[PDB]
Order: structure tokens, then C-alpha cells, then sequence
């Protein structure tokens, strides 16, 4: 098709259903939030929402999970108990680091189809595109 | 951050952000599903999921709940029933019809920020990637 975002969609489609098939027990989002908390030990869960690409509901969601899987520990603010802050836990480390070469070669078979300066490219047009 | 299809899904969620607020009651999959009726009258369902880009557990679902809403109906193979083609009702075809122009409107804020030689190289950046 013709229309721009409908192809993306598609294109979004084949990445996800890759991902699925490499890492079945952790999703995209699932890994940009443990991975935004590995950057950032400690981090604020309302800051998380935006370097994971999330929402608050969709972030409470999972950190819930991953908290009851023991990948995640939470701490509070006293003065403020809604405020939290994040870290990845000892097994949470291990999930992390073994997701990261597997989603690394996912994305590689399709950037991977792109010269360095298509790549770069595709990025800059994206954040041109971008609020 | 320098993963591309990490700022890929934050335009994604840009673009549906504002999809959602200019349309409430129809998402992205269900008016591309509405585009590809329209454009093949009659179609195969088992064809309209890589038309409209879905699955058939998704685009079953979504087909159900426009038929309940007499925005599509839906006629069977005599000799296969788990074969059916699709129809856009007189209100589908209105609601398509209402929707088209915001659904462009919503696109052009992002593409917008393109120029056409821009908007080529993206279209064609993408296809490159896809399988
Ligand atoms: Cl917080
Ligand atoms: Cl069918």
C-alpha cells in the first residue's frame, strides 16, 4: 500500500513476530523497560514511562509481573508512597543479559538490510517525524 | 536512544496517540480492515489479514464486532463455511467514508515534516527492511 504508516505497521508486524519467535517469555516493551532500568539503577517509575516508551498503566501492569518473577524490586518515597523507584534484581541481571545478543540479531535482520548510511538515515527521518 | 526500532515504536505510539484522540471508536487495524473491504468488495477473509496486516485470531474478532455493530456482513462458501467473504454494510461504508480524512489528517502531522523526496526515501528505506 501506498499509505506510509500501513507499511510501517506491516514492517512492525515482521519485527514483532521475530521477536516473539526468539524471546517468547519477553516481550519489546518487556525488555526496553529492563533495559532503561539496567541504564538507570534506581530509576522513578513515572521516568520510566517515558525511557521505556510506556504508559503509567501499561508500566504498572508490568513491573508488577516481573516483580512477582522475581526480575524487578521496587522501593518507595516516604513522603509519597505512589513515587518508586526501580531496580533489576540478580535474575533480573541474567534475563537481561541473556535477551540482549537475541535482540540484537532480531533487529539485525532487518537494519541489517540497510547500508550504515540508510541506517542513519531511517534514524534521522524518524525523529524528523517525531513530536 | 540509538536502537532504531526503539524510537521506531515511539513515533508508533505518537501516531496512535493522536489516531485515538481524533478517533475514538476506531483503532488503526480496524479502519485499515474498513480500506481493504472497500477496496475489494467481497473479499476472502483469509486474504483481507495480509491486506489489512492482522492475524486470523485478531481479524476474526475484529470482523465480529463489526458485524454486531452493522458495519460489515460476511457470506460463506457453500462447499467450505470456514471460508467467508466480506462486505462493507451502507453504515460501514459511511463510517469509512467520515473517517478517511482524519485518518489523512493524522498521518500528515508526522509525514508533514517531510518533504516529498523525504517521504519517498522512508517509504522506500522500509520496504528494504521487510521480508
Ligand atoms: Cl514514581
Ligand atoms: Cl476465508
Amino acid at each position: 500500500r501506498n499509505k506510509a504508516f500501513h507499511q510501517l505497521r506491516q514492517l512492525f508486524q515482521q519485527h514483532t513476530a521475530r521477536w516473539q519467535h526468539e524471546l517468547p517469555d519477553l516481550t519489546k516493551p518487556q525488555y526496553a523497560v529492563m533495559r532503561a532500568i539496567a541504564d538507570k539503577p534506581g530509576i522513578e517509575q513515572v521516568a520510566l514511562i517515558e525511557a521505556a516508551v510506556s504508559t503509567k498503566a501499561t508500566l504498572a501492569e508490568m513491573l508488577a509481573r516481573m516483580e512477582n518473577r522475581g526480575l524487578v524490586r521496587r522501593e518507595h518515597d516516604a513522603a509519597d508512597k505512589r513515587r518508586r523507584f526501580v531496580w533489576l534484581t540478580a535474575e533480573g541481571e541474567k534475563v537481561l543479559a541473556a535477551a540482549i545478543p537475541i535482540g540484537d540479531s532480531v533487529d539485525e535482520e532487518f537494519l541489517g538490510r540497510l547500508s550504515a548510511e540508510e541506517q542513519e538515515l531511517f534514524m534521522q527521518l524518524v525523529r524528523k517525524m517525531m513530536n
